DNA sequence: CTTATGACGT
DNA sequence: ACGTCATA
């Protein structure tokens, strides 16, 4: 009805690099351009683990989550790059520095919420506003959204270009001859900054990136991948219904674990689409008020989840699994990496300090013992009074002496199958 | 055979 | 404070 709110007060974009990773290691290293390439982490045990792939590696089947050795079988002539590896672990500092260059391009444009480590939330709502009154009235040209997919269109061409430009065109059209809502024109001028952000980023920092924009956080996060690499795509609000239709409910964003597996079972269902057939309350009594309240809005495409304004990471932390044989079963052992760990924790917080005016008072020790399922056996904290690697290592061992079962002193067990070292508490320096 | 992050429930 | 989930 007339009072009925359609979730369109906002406009939010997302923006995501293609291939993270890969591309920092292509820029720096030209031979790894326009190829099948992957970056991985170590390289004894099976190549290494890849945790990113570029497009053209992709194209071969090679995914992240894969060993090295198994991608070469289906792609011979993959390129490979190796994570820094700093003090017997992987150091991920060249990509939280580029990440850096990029959230601070990003950042001219509108307040972001930094997401990951390779993608920010951009609320554009008040930007749109300002360029909506610069332009009088003025049509926007197909020129200004050179690389913008309309999700949805066209309806009613052989090539993707081709497709991209009548979607386009028929959009378009439907603004200029008022078919259009004023929402949907707000997209639209959103749409156009994406284009511009995304061009600023790529010829200052050589990188790459897609984009979704759309009313809110998780329809913007779901518009970025439908049209990767290189490209923005919008999901208006009308196109929901559709969009949302064949839409599988693990692929909204936090309904990919077992929250959503129990939407799908209790409710003998498949697509997001499927969740308006439900009243708010029966949402509620299965999967509790909040979510319930969430998914009742989620499926017609409407959410409130605000861009908060956080450029920074909240927790500075690093860790690395000892698996199976590699298990620590010695007192020796654990402390020699807690200090490895807090090495690279000091010099990440030192630096944080430097450059963000803060600093961690908090500093929080997890620990996985073998046998274990669970990712963290054993959380503990304590005060974070001092950036110096000696005394962070010696406290966190001091709030995990005690998991230690054996009865000599000498060794450890259960063998410790992950050590996590995370600085947490910031406040102002 | 990974290394991180953020959010939420109790 | 601590554990669990979700992301990737
Ligand atoms: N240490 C670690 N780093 C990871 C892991 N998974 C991903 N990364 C790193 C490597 C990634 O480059 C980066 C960003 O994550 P995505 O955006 O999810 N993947 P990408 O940007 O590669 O491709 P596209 O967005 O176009 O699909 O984070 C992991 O399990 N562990
Ligand atoms: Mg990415
Ligand atoms: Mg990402
Ligand atoms: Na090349």
């Amino acid at each position: 009805g007339p009072h009925m709110a359609t979730g369109q007060d906002r406009v939010v974009a997302l923006v995501d690099m293609d291939c993270f990773f890969v591309q920092v290691e292509q820029r720096q290293n030209p031979h790894l351009r326009n190829k099948p390439c992957a970056v991985v982490q170590y390289k004894s045990w099976k190549g290494g683990g890849i945790i990113a792939v570029s497009y053209e590696a992709r194209a071969f089947g090679v995914t992240r989550s894969m060993w090295a050795d198994d991608a070469k079988k289906l792609c011979p002539d993959l390129l490979l790059a190796q994570v820094r590896e700093s003090r017997g672990k992987a150091n991920l500092t060249k990509y939280r520095e580029a990440s850096v260059e990029v959230m601070e391009i990003m950042s001219r444009f509108a307040v972001i919420e930094r997401a990951s480590i390779d993608e920010a939330y951009v609320d554009l709502t008040s930007a749109v506003q300002e360029r909506l009154q610069k332009l009088q009235g003025q049509p926007i040209s197909a020129d200004l959204l050179p690389s913008t997919y309309i999700e949805g269109l066209p309806q009613g061409t052989v090539q993707k270009e081709g497709m991209r430009k009548q979607g386009l065109f028929q959009w378009l059209d439907s603004l200029q001859i008022d078919n259009l809502t004023s929402p949907d024109l707000q997209l639209t001028v959103g749409a156009v900054i994406v284009e511009e952000m995304r061009a600023a980023i790529e010829r200052e920092t050589g990188f790459q990136c897609s984009a979704g924009i759309s009313h809110n956080k998780v329809l913007a996060k779901l518009a970025c991948g439908l049209n990767k690499p290189n490209r923005q795509t919008l999901v208006s609000h009308g196109s929901v219904p559709q969009l949302f239709s064949q839409m599988p409910i693990r692929k909204i964003r936090s309904l990919g674990g077992k929250l959503g597996a129990s939407v799908i079972e209790i409710l003998g269902i498949e697509y997001m689409g499927e969740l308006t057939q439900f009243t708010e309350s029966q949402l509620q009594s299965h999967f509790g008020e909040k979510n319930g309240s969430w998914l009742y809005a989620m499926c017609r495409g409407i959410e409130h989840d605000p861009v908060k304004p956080r450029q920074l990471p909240k927790t500075i932390g690093c860790s690395k699994n000892f698996p199976g044989k590699t298990a620590l079963a010695t007192r020796e052992q654990v402390q020699w990496w807690l200090l490895q760990l807090a090495q690279e924790l000091e010099e990440r917080l030192t630096k944080d300090r430097n450059d963000n005016d803060r600093v961690a008072t908090q500093l929080v020790v997890s620990i996985r013992v073998q046998g274990d399922k669970r990712l963290s056996s054993l959380r503990r904290c304590c005060a974070l009074t001092r950036y110096d690697a000696h005394k962070m290592s010696h406290d966190a061992f001091t709030v995990i002496k005690n998991c230690n079962t054996s009865g000599i002193q000498t060794e450890w067990s259960p063998p410790l199958t992950m050590l996590f070292l995370c600085a947490t508490k910031f406040s102002a320096s």
